[PDB]
């Protein structure tokens, strides 16, 4: 991340 904010 900052990507998915579930990584």
């Amino acid at each position: 991340c900052p990507x998915q904010p579930w990584c």
